[PDB]
């Protein structure tokens, strides 16, 4: 039995597969679940959930679970766009890593060991209670888990200036298909790479992460204003926007977030300033006049405060809380790149969109900076120099409105049709952190399929990673060459 592995071996925290409607499995499986789309009783459970407490029992939990004929998942955060860490067609068993969790800051080198069951938020906590002088650059979510994330890349507020989480990586600890520790030099300088960027569920399970911790400022400038606007305003804001956000220099970042109802538009716009608020406005008066934006509006805080406000949370404490609920719908959403230019007719195509669907909303960010002075090769991540915008379509629900989940679909895909002239193409690019499954998917139990992986992978692996997808193979073929970490887009190995 499984269960008797785990406890030959000291592994105690586990959980086998129950019936009972509010039963502790059922507690712990719901627990990490981010995407609600994932939580119905039509969806494949796991036969138990181990919580490993140390990187011994992560070790011992993967030695165990080979002995059998189980497929591994792993969950840090949960937030898989695709809940591809908590489902499986094949029978599996849920890795969760929410125990490990532990951050440890070390100031004489500014680095830091982070546990990957640890969030965004409660790295962020942990730095922000350490030093008003450090922080680090990842994603704006703060219940997103390091495991995941920083395995897929992981862009933020701060990237302009600091490029992804995984270009910040130092060392990690990785536990390979036979349970080996393996740090940075262990599992060479091309496992080191992959795992940079390289997509979570794919190499091995990451147990922590060692990072470089980044200069900031005591006090940073940030604004988060809303503007309620007619289309036509908000199409000319849009597209000048466009302009402003990819030219900015590095100190800058201008995001935003917008949606519509039919006439009234609202746009949130998200600003960030590595320094103080005379130069944070005298920047936005000069380039970007037309979004109104007053003194009051410029708000001086702590690194770890502007995230926190950033994200619209009440408080920097409200960061250590990785049960804290930031959107409890139901959601899909698609992502695109661009290397040109969007003409005004798209921005104008894409409100009135919104204009019909109030359950949809976007996500608009600008590349530039830094992002353009590393190199596509740097790590797996390939969108560097010529990328200039990153947009995000979503839409989500709450449970009240199920009946329309259909329809909700329905736009999105259109919305995503529509766009097509207007964003990257041969091949139209995406980011693995936003992996979508409409793009296909290997099913590994399919002799015929297996046989031609690497081809058919080719059509999400190339728009993920471009040219890196070759090497991301061959350290795939060293390190897990039996496939033992698996899901519907992972990495194929050679055969
Ligand atoms: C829900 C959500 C996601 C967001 C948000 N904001 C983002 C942002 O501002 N920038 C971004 O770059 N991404 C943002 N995303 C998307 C997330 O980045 C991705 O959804 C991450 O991959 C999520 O990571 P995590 O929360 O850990 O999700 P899991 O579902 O647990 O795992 C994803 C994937 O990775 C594997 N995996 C997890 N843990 C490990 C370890 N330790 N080792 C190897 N592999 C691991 C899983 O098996 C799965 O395959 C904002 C919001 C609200
Ligand atoms: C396996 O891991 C789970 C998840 O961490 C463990 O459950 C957790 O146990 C801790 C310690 O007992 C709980 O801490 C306390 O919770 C109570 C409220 O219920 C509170 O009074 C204390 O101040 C503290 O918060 C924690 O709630 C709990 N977490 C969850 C989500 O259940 C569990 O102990 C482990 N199981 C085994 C067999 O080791
Ligand atoms: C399920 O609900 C949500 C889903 C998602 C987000 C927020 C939600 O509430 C965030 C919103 C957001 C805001 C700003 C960003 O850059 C500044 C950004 O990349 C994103 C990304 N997305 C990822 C998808
Ligand atoms: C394998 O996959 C192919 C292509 O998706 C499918 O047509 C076929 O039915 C599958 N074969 C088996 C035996 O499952
Ligand atoms: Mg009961």
């Amino acid at each position: 039995d499984l269960l008797s592995c785990l406890t030959f071996n000291g592994v105690r925290n586990h959980t086998v597969f129950s019936a009972d409607s509010d039963s502790d499995f059922n507690r712990f499986l719901h627990l990490s679940i981010q995407n609600p789309l994932f939580q119905n009783s039509l969806i494949s459970k796991p036969s138990a959930i181990i919580l490993p407490g140390s990187k011994e029992e992560l070790s011992n939990t993967i030695r165990c679970i080979r002995k059998g004929s189980w497929t591994i998942r792993l969950r840090s955060g949960g937030h898989s766009y695709e809940g591809l860490s908590y489902t499986s067609d094949t029978p599996f068993i849920l890795i969760d890593l929410m125990n490990l969790n532990r951050v440890s800051i070390d100031l004489e080198s500014e680095t830091a060991w982070v546990e990957s069951g640890s969030t965004l938020g409660e790295l962020y906590y942990a730095i922000t209670e350490s030093s008003s002088k450090l922080g680090f650059t990842a994603g704006w979510c703060p219940t997103v888990g390091t495991g995941g994330h920083i395995s897929g890349g992981g862009f933020g507020m701060m990237s302009r200036k600091y490029g992804l989480a995984a270009d910040n990586v130092v060392d990690a600890i990785l536990i390979d298909a036979n349970g080996a520790i393996l740090d940075r030099q262990a599992m060479g300088e091309d496992v080191f790479w992959a795992i940079r960027g390289g997509g979570g569920g794919v190499w091995g399970a990451i147990y922590a992460w060692k990072i470089k911790l980044l200069p900031v400022p005591e006090k940073v400038t940030v604004f988060r204003v809303t503007k309620n606007v007619a289309i036509d305003e908000a199409t000319s804001l849009l597209h000048k926007w466009q302009f402003v956000a990819e030219e900015l220099e590095e100190d800058f970042t201008l995001s935003v977030l917008g949606g519509a109802d039919e006439k009234q538009v609202w746009l949130t716009m998200l600003g960030f300033h590595f320094g103080l608020k005379t130069v944070a406005k005298s920047t936005f008066d000069l380039l970007f006049p037309e979004l109104g934006l007053v003194e009051e509006d410029y708000l001086e805080m702590s690194w770890g405060e502007s995230f926190a406000y950033l994200a619209g949370l009440e408080t920097v404490s409200q960061l250590n809380n990785r049960f804290l609920k930031f959107d409890e719908r139901a959601f899909k959403t698609k992502v695109d790149l661009t290397k040109e230019p969007l003409p005004s007719k798209a921005f104008y195509g894409l409100l009135e969109r919104l204009s019909k669907e109030p359950n949809g909303f976007i996500a608009l960010n600008g590349f530039g900076g830094q992002m353009s002075k590393i190199s596509s090769d740097f790590t797996p991540f390939p969108h560097r120099s010529g990328t200039r915008l990153m947009v995000e379509y979503i839409v989500a629900w709450n449970q009240s409105e199920q009946k329309k989940k259909t329809e909700f679909l329905d736009w999105l895909e259109k919305v995503y049709e529509f766009m097509k002239p207007f964003v990257s193409k041969n091949p139209r690019l995406g980011y693995v952190n936003h992996i979508d499954l409409d793009l296909g998917g290997i099913d590994w139990g399919n002799k015929t399929v297996v046989n031609n992986a690497i081809e058919i992978s080719r059509s999400w692996g190339e728009s993920y990673f471009l040219s890196n997808y070759e090497r991301l193979i061959r350290a795939k073929t060293l390190i897990d060459p039996n496939n033992v970490f698996n899901h519907p887009q992972s990495i194929p190995p050679m055969a």
